[PDB]
C-alpha cells in the first residue's frame, strides 16, 4: 500500500544523454543510434532569440561548430540537418547504449517522466502530464533545454518530449522527438501566454480509485450522478468535460473497486462544491490530477521493467 | 523556475538490483561487489511472520537454496550470514555494474529515493523522508522487499534505506544496509503502532524559501518571531521544535533570498495558525515536509551527477 507520484526507472535514457554546445550555448542532447537530437535553439544567442531567423542562422554553422560529449569523450558530427524546432546531429558512432525506442506525440492530459539534465548530466527525475493547455509544469533551469520526457513499456522507451523554453508565468513549452512544439508555442522569446489550466477530470477520478484501494475513504457518499449533470459542475470548476471514452477508460478500476464510475463523480462533485474541510486524500489537500488511469493500474498492481 | 519532487537519477542503482527466491518467497536484493543484501525474513513463510526464530531457521538453509538471478542469468551463492536484520549472501562474481558506494544511516528528515522493484526488476523512483517517527511514506506492495532507497554525491551513491515491513496503517518500516532498523520496528507480524507524524519544521521552512524563489510570496508578511515564541507555535501544530542548528543550516537559503530565518519562520506561523484560506504555494494546498535545505539549493541551482 501507499501511493508516490512515481517516475520511471531513468537508466536507459541516462545512456542517452550527451552535451551538446554551438558557440557559447550549450544545454544537452539525446543520442539515439547515430543521431543527436536537440533543440534547434542551440545555434541562438540571446539576442537572437527575440526574433531569430534559423535557416539564416543555420547557414554560418557547420558540423564542426556542434560540439557534442558524451561523457569525458568527444562524438565526431558527419551531419547536420533541421527537423521543424530540432536539430539533427548526425554522428559517426552508434550510441552502445541504444535502448528500443519510438517516438510518440502524447495528448493532453497524458503523464510522462523527465529526467532534468544540465552539461549533458543527470540531476534528477520526476513525474509530469501535458497540461490541457500544451504547458507543463517542471522543474527547469538555464542549461536545462534539451532534458527529455519519456514512458516505458517493459524494455521499449517512448519519447514523448523535450525541453525549449519557459514561459514569463513559470511553466514550460516543448516538442515532440519530430520537433513540433506542443501547442501555440514558438521557440522565440516572445508574448505568448498560456491559456486556462484546466483540470484532468479522468485523472483525478482514477487517483480518488487510488485513494479508495489504499484505505482513504472519507469521501465516498450516498449520491450519484449522469454525465451531463456532472460536467455542468465540471465547467464551473475548470474541469475538463468528461466523455463516454473516460468513463469506459475508468471500467477496470471501477471492476476492482465495485464503485460506478458515476458514483465516483458524485464524490468529485461533492468535492468541488463543499472542499477538503481541512481533510486530505493521500496526503495531499487538493484533487490531484496527474496520474493517468493506466499510471494508478500500473503502481497499484506492480508492473516492471526490463 | 518551478520545483518539482525530485528523485535521483536510479541508473546506478538499477545496476545493483537482483532478484532472491528462497522456498516460496521471492523479494529483492541489493548487488554489490560480490555480496548481495536482502532482507532476512526471506527464509520465513508468512505463518513464519507472526513470531520467527531467525537463528533457528536460517539453520535449515544452505547456499543452494538462496536463488539469486541478474536479470536472465543466475548467480552461484558461495556463502551466507545474517547481520542484524539483513542476509549477507557471497556470490562467486562481483557485479560489473558495482557504483562507488557507501552505506549510511540517515537522521530522522533526511530525504532519499526508493527505487522501487519486484522480482529484481525497477517499477518506478521516487523521493521519500525518514519520518520523525522512524516510518516513511512509501508505495510498496508485496514482493518490493528488499527495495532500496540512497542518495547520490556526484558519483557515489550512498544507501541508507532496504525495506521490510509494512504496518497496518499503511506506513512502511525498514533497515539501513547494516539490517538495522529505523525506529523501533521489528520484522514480525505483530502489534507495532507508529508514534507521532510530526512535521520536519527545518523542511518546510526551507521549501517556502524554494517558493519566494520561484516568485510564490503571498504568505510573506510584515512579522518576525523568535526560536522560544516559534516553537510554542510549533509545538501545538506537532511540529519539530526549531534548533539553532536548523537557523544555521538555512543560512545560505536566508542569503540568497535576503529574508531571515526568523522573518521566515514568522510567515510559517501565520500558516499554520490561518491556514491557506484556499491558495496554494509550489503547487501544494499543504505545507511540505519532504524537501531538505540541501535539496532546494540544489534543485534550485542545477546540481548534477555523473
Ligand atoms: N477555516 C479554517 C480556519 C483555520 N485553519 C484552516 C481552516 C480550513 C482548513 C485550515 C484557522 C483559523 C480559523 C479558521
Ligand atoms: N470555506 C470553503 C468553502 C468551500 N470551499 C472551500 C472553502 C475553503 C477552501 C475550499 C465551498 C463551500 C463554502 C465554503
Ligand atoms: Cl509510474
Ligand atoms: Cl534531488
Amino acid at each position: 500500500s501507499g501511493f508516490r507520484k512515481m517516475a520511471f526507472p531513468s537508466g536507459k535514457v541516462e545512456g542517452c544523454m550527451v552535451q551538446v554546445t554551438c558557440g557559447t550555448t550549450t544545454l544537452n542532447g539525446l543520442w539515439l543510434d547515430d543521431v543527436v537530437y536537440c533543440p534547434r535553439h542551440v545555434i541562438c544567442t540571446s539576442e537572437d532569440m527575440l526574433n531569430p531567423n534559423y535557416e539564416d542562422l543555420l547557414i554560418r554553422k557547420s558540423n564542426h561548430n556542434f560540439l557534442v560529449q558524451a561523457g569525458n569523450v568527444q562524438l565526431r558530427v558527419i551531419g547536420h540537418s533541421m527537423q521543424n524546432c530540432v536539430l539533427k546531429l548526425k554522428v559517426d558512432t552508434a550510441n552502445p547504449k541504444t535502448p528500443k525506442y519510438k517516438f510518440v506525440r502524447i495528448q493532453p492530459g497524458q503523464t510522462f517522466s523527465v529526467l532534468a539534465c544540465y552539461n549533458g548530466s543527470p540531476s534528477g527525475v520526476y513525474q509530469c502530464a501535458m497540461r490541457p493547455n500544451f504547458t507543463i509544469k517542471g522543474s527547469f533551469l538555464n542549461g536545462s533545454c534539451g532534458s527529455v520526457g519519456f514512458n516505458i513499456d517493459y524494455d521499449c522507451v517512448s519519447f514523448c518530449y523535450m525541453h525549449h523554453m519557459e514561459l514569463p508565468t513559470g511553466v514550460h513549452a516543448g516538442t515532440d522527438l519530430e520537433g513540433n512544439f506542443y501547442g501555440p508555442f514558438v521557440d522565440r522569446q516572445t508574448a505568448q501566454a498560456a491559456g486556462t489550466d484546466t483540470t484532468i477530470t479522468v485523472n483525478v477520478l482514477a487517483w480518488l480509485y487510488a485513494a479508495v484501494i489504499n484505505g482513504d475513504r472519507w469521501f465516498l457518499n450516498r449520491f450519484t450522478t449522469t454525465l451531463n449533470d456532472f460536467n455542468l459542475v465540471a465547467m464551473k470548476y475548470n474541469y475538463e468535460p468528461l466523455t463516454q471514452d473516460h468513463v469506459d477508460i475508468l471500467g477496470p478500476l471501477s471492476a476492482q473497486t465495485g464503485i460506478a464510475v458515476l458514483d465516483m463523480c458524485a464524490s468529485l462533485k461533492e468535492l468541488l462544491q463543499n472542499g477538503m474541510n481541512g481533510r486530505t486524500i493521500l496526503g495531499s489537500a487538493l484533487l490531484e490530477d496527474e496520474f493517468t488511469p493506466f499510471d494508478v493500474v500500473r503502481q497499484c498492481s506492480g508492473v516492471t521493467f526490463q
